[PDB]
DNA sequence: GTCCTTAGCC
DNA sequence: GGCTACAG
């Protein structure tokens, strides 16, 4: 009882990029923000199976990259296209079922507990989504079938790229003892590293050890969570994801500390940010600044009314102001972000 | 329900 | 780098 079916699309900018790009088959490809600085000042989004045998992987600088590649193919990221790509199927996904949670921009978890019999009609179901989606976008995903949402996604780690992988009540419990802590999702390189030490290699071991020795640690939301699993207890629903705060952040060419040469940034990623609201009105604005050193430092202020884009203007720089006073250091990057909408 | 600094994700 | 939620 309770079917959950998982949806990864497999290394998806760069996927677009290939489709797109029929001069890209074969090679590798690493798609990339360019910081608008110097010369590949950046970080990469994404590189498609060919680059990564090679370590150029999300969140290395680019730089980095063409140390070890020097002459895959790099492109900037186009944000607004694989934004395209994946709304349209994210709907060809919601025809299949309407209990759709929609995690990123690439993986959406569908609850199918109404729609099939047990996990052979699922891994059927499975089947037919994956080909639809590459009939219509030429995109290949990632399937995952398991007994909850956590176990969806581990199932598709097991089988990515294009494929399908399920993962039955019994297997749940092997990989409960002897699967690696760190592949478990919401927990990447900073928790295992936090755990790395402590002895706890996989989820079991979170059982052989104190309640409180963990929750003071990773913290205690995330150390029920973990327990959770390990109990083989686990059954969070498949609910709409609301987005809660949209923003825009930019980095400066010059970074310093001069509120008049920072102020024409800091509009720009305003204009954009309503830009993005469409139509939604937030009670609260929050201005981010990244330092010359890059320690995120941000003042906010919230409202009992909804902000129009022209206060969202001038309540901007006295946050903006606020900052360059009691943070002592340059600024690099700047934005604003809105929340708490009407 | 509010100011702020903290990790997993493409 | 840019995004967004999450942690108390
Ligand atoms: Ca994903």
């Amino acid at each position: 009882s309770m079917i959950v079916l998982f949806v990864d699309f497999d290394y998806f900018y760069a996927q677009v990029e290939e489709v797109l790009n029929p001069s890209l088959k074969g090679k590798p490809v690493v798609v990339c923000v360019f910081s608008g600085r110097f010369e590949d000042s950046g970080a990469v989004a994404t590189a498609n199976y060919e680059a990564r045998k090679f370590g150029v992987k999300a969140g290395i600088p680019i730089v980095e990259a063409k140390k070890i590649l020097p002459n895959a193919v790099y492109l900037p990221m186009r944000k607004e296209v694989y934004q395209q790509v994946s709304s349209r199927i994210m709907n060809l996904l919601r025809e299949y079922s309407e209990k759709i949670e929609i995690a990123s921009i690439d993986e959406a978890y569908l609850d199918i507990s109404d729609k099939v019999r047990d996990y052979r009609e699922a891994y059927n179901l499975g089947l037919e989504i994956k080909n639809k989606i590459l009939e219509k976008e030429k995109i290949t995903v990632t399937v995952g079938i398991s007994k909850n949402k956590v176990f969806a996604k581990i199932a598709a780690d097991m089988a990515k790229p294009n494929g399908i992988k399920v993962i039955d009540d019994e297997e749940v419990k092997r990989l409960i003892r002897e699967l690696d802590i760190a592949d478990v999702p919401g927990i990447g390189n900073i928790t295992a590293e936090k755990l790395k030490k402590l002895g706890i290699n996989k989820l079991v071991d979170t059982l052989s050890i104190e309640f409180d020795k963990l929750k003071g640690m990773i913290g205690e939301a995330k150390a029920k969570y973990l327990i959770s699993l390990a109990r083989d207890e686990y059954n969070e629903p498949i609910r709409t994801r609301v987005r809660k705060s949209i923003g825009r952040i930019v980095t400066m060419k010059r970074n310093s500390r001069n509120l008049e040469e920072i102020k024409p940034y800091l509009f720009r990623a305003i204009e954009e940010s309503y830009y993005k609201l469409d139509k939604r009105i937030p009670k609260a604005i929050h201005v981010v600044a990244v330092t010359e050193d890059l320690d995120i430092v941000s003042r906010g202020r919230t409202f009992p009314h909804g902000i129009s884009k022209e206060t969202a203007y001038s309540e901007s720089v006295k946050l903006l102001q606020k900052i360059l006073e009691e943070d002592e250091r340059k600024i690099r990057r700047i934005g604003v972000r809105f929340s708490k909408f009407i």
